């Protein structure tokens, strides 16, 4: 049935937004990890700098 | 009966495009998973080049 | 599902501000390392200025 | 028969309700383990940087 | 069944807490670990400001 | 299917070209660390200078 | 069935054909972030020069 | 009967015939993704190096 | 179960305190190593007080 | 037959405790697997400290 | 079947005990291990030594 | 299949010498690092020469 | 049967040659890229012998 | 019939002796593929320890 | 099976041998880069005592 995979798109597409929203959540969690690299590796950049 | 067959062949057609329709959406949610892993893994990236 | 994405989405919040928190103790733990170093080679700084 | 359709529609639609509520359950255990993941990962973040 | 998913929403709910009380040693057990990585890290500073 | 290789094609060079779009920030971000680096060092030139 | 094995050996044909054209994809992925890594460390090479 | 052990005799000599043309397709399938994991990998043998 | 949770509780109690064992030979160890950059650094602390 | 019921409800009460048993030497099982992880784990960690 | 349970419970203490005679394999293989990177890094201690 | 190791046998020759052909790039590019190192390195032991 | 294990032994014993027919060829890959880490290490050797 | 039991029971135990002995050659088997990551995981071990 | 772990136990033991006799190339090999080392810095204490 082609009404059958009219059925399966729709929530097909549903559930591909729903992989673009959590994995909006992973670049933002990946964001504020790099963040603590970022800092954390200029402090001991600092380290270095006075040695 | 090879009228039968006819029926039967015609149906099986219409089937593997619904499979062929599901299976895009398959290659397409992919897509935005491995664009999560490319994003992400860029960080990483970052996090080893500022250590 | 929405609202199964709904759920989901408010325990990834609870989960990034939870790596904001840890993550401020490490910013604060390079702190107090930053302070050994700052402090050990300026004695060093001293050792160099007396020869 | 008909009528016959209306009970087993009925049916099904509290079985994919009940389907929903045990899925919501499966959102918040899978919850629980991520916030083990990235407290004990966050630990990890911690031992690279004072290394 | 709707009484059925009760039975199974009580034993979820208990599964759930057990998974909250095994996560908990394992935010300990990484407590014990990052206490190895702090002190012997603390140790090649020692290696580093004598040198 | 070769209409399939044809939809992971064009996802694959987006996913290539924003690993040049995050790269390119990873040369600027090594640019203001190798410009501390370019600095920092040329103020413990004048030290061994006057020295 | 013989004729089978045929119809079967020229769609595994196609299928191979299709993963040299996606690993293909892979080797110029990797060109890029091996770029990033000889650019970046090039730049950390002229932090230590010029320490 | 032992004629119509014959017969299916004969037919399972040709399905497992099949059976080695197929998994010979197999061999040459994984040849290509270790092909593209020898290239990648050395790769990320030179970022270690040039590091 | 929650009788199937003390259990593994327990376990993970004799499993956790088996980690801080062996991490108490880390510490001693480092200690060690520690005591030959000590004794060593002091000997190139001679060499240029001499020099 | 309700007396039918009470001869099965007997028998799957035996069966249910059977599987409480046996998943006690589950859990015993993977509690000396999770021994060997801990203390091999700590066996790299002391490498790497080393290092 | 509680003597059924009887025959499982013996060969599963007998499976558990051969996990332990495996697993002492384990920690003696990473006894050697350890051993090669003990000696190889207090080569490498004698190179920064030296220099 | 004994036949089925000839395949894989030549299939594994060909990427043993895509390593060699790629490994020589890796001693080549560590050449022109090697060539910065000692061009850069007698520039310094100038600045020493005449300080 | 156990004229059915003699034919699944012969088998067995074929496979498993195959297997280290295989793993030789495992050897002798790694064997490659240790020679390109040998190699490439003697460099940054040279690296660091000059400054 | 009981009679029929015994038939039953001496061919169940060479069915049993059937699978101990297979079972033997999958205990050789990843012998040989144990080798194989016991010989190849030291080759890796050696290009840290020259790096 | 007891028998079982008699073949895996005789198989180990000739592993972690293998494992003793690769390592001792692994002393022999950081033997002959300490020796480069030890040379070379003496080379560099020749510079100066001149100076």
């Amino acid at each position: 049935a082609d009404d059958a995979t009219s059925q399966a798109k729709a929530a097909f597409d549903s559930l591909t937004a729903q992989a673009t929203e959590m994995s909006g959540y992973a670049w933002a969690l990946v964001v504020l990890v790099v963040g603590a690299t970022v800092g954390i590796k200029l402090f001991k950049k600092f380290v270095s700098r006075a040695s």
